[PDB]
């Protein structure tokens, strides 16, 4: 049963850092694999936590520009992974009234990564219920970088003057600018850190540190820390 | 006494949001103005701690852009006195071999407060031993704004190519590039959140949330949250 705030208190926009799959696993003698697989489970149910509360923005951090730097065959499991989680969902995504957002650089993703999600997008474009920003080799300076690139592209098509570039110009710029700022951050994990998500939009969010690993953390945990950010 | 750590867990930025100052007057029945006033010796405390440890970057947030809780007199007070800390200070930040570097705007800040940090600059531009971002009329945002509008400005003097636009060629146009990204982020107080300050710096950055209002703040705090740092995991991605 999901906590009675008052709508004033509900944060619009909650960002989950999805960490601790890898120690997870370690704690219970699995490979790191069955940490990943579990983690999945956990965002479908804080996903119905957030429909359920009415949380209209979601952001998840699934793969980093900086998950590059693990194991070639880690890297290839968490490709092939998010690509079968979203494959095995999106009818759910579809039917729940999930809008996908996929969040990132196309970069060096496998074809059949950029495929899937490109067509979880287009089928969930017009739902309303909750808007998904799925993070796939995502960084906040990333973000930034591409908003000056398109910034920097416009001012030299003579469409943008360059005396005219202000927080509100370089916001436009950003990969879903229709999604407004972060107003809760959830770390999982007890690791005190951005780790480079959603840098530009998290610039006055309410950070809140939980010790539960990913696999672990479910509705109940996603409903403690938007009670802990309506106590603010 | 310093604590003894190895090298490699000294963080070679540390970044620190000074708030707590007006609770401070209140539990004494003070006058907000004067918890500011007993802040000031914290920050040269802490300075101090750095000197020690051997922290080579020093951030303040000293004066936000945005100052939405604060009175009107508040504000006009704080522009004031940001001014005379640096007059006041130059001379012994000058001899403790600590270089002055304002990050900010000039946008509405006094002509007088822009002159005592331009000269504060210019007095301490050859020290070496600790730099001290002084961070007055600063905002995270505002400052990747500044980064964009001067990249925009490249490209249409055909300087720079609009195609090829990456993360090392915007960070080269923040306002003090030879400055590293922040290691450690010191919140001295309760409230958790970065504030709009130093944001593509501390993507990566540690957060060190502590319970000490600012004025009570001191050397020992700053080498607290550097042992807290010195066990951090970080990964990077990793």
């Amino acid at each position: 049963r999901p906590p009675q705030l008052p709508r004033e208190l509900i944060p619009r926009h909650v960002a989950i850092v999805m960490d601790g799959n890898g120690r997870w696993a370690k704690q219970r003698g699995l490979p790191r694999t069955e940490g990943h697989k579990a983690g999945e489970s956990s965002l479908f149910d804080v996903i119905e936590g957030a429909l359920e509360l009415g949380v209209p923005y979601l952001s998840a951090y699934a793969f980093s520009t900086e998950n590059w730097k693990r194991s070639p065959d880690e890297v290839r499991f968490l490709m092939g992974f998010n690509r079968d989680v979203i494959r095995r969902r999106r009818d759910e995504l579809h039917a729940r009234g999930v809008r996908v957002r996929w969040a990132g650089r196309p970069g060096r993703l496998w074809k059949s990564v950029i495929k899937e999600l490109t067509e979880a997008e287009e089928l969930t474009k017009h739902n309303t219920k909750l808007t998904l920003q799925f993070c796939v080799n995502y960084g906040g300076r990333a973000e930034i970088a591409d908003a000056a690139a398109a910034l920097a592209r416009d001012v030299a098509a003579g469409r943008l003057s360059p005396n005219r570039v202000t927080e509100a110009t370089l916001a436009r710029y950003l990969y879903h600018p229709d999604i407004p700022d972060v107003d809760l951050f959830i770390r999982s994990s007890g690791e005190q850190r951005l780790s480079n998500f959603l840098l530009w939009q998290s610039s006055y969010a309410e950070f809140v540190f939980l010790d539960t690993l990913w696999p672990d953390f479910d509705r109940r945990h996603f409903w403690q820390a938007c009670e802990i950010y309506a106590r603010r």
